[PDB]
């Protein structure tokens, strides 16, 4: 039982990071699971040309996907 100890958050707080919307699940379902299913929100954790990686705020599964594949989120609309 790893007792460790609750320190301050990893967020940056201030710096707003940038976010790909799922724009359809994949892979597809005739070549693997899709680990980010469509409408899905996604952080972008690093940038690497035409594909970058990025993982799921809600199962938190870290992945690369093509940047055609996600869309670039602004911001809400309802609050």
């Amino acid at each position: 039982g790893s007792s460790g100890s609750s320190g301050p958050l990893p967020n940056p707080e201030g710096l707003d990071s940038d976010f790909l919307a799922v724009l359809s699940d994949y892979p597809s379902p005739d070549i693997s699971p899709p680990i980010f299913r469509r409408g899905e929100k996604l952080r972008v954790i690093s940038d690497e040309g035409g594909w970058w990686k990025a993982i799921s705020l809600s199962t938190g599964r870290e992945s690369y996907i093509p940047g055609i594949c996600v869309a670039r989120v602004s911001g809400p609309s309802s609050g």
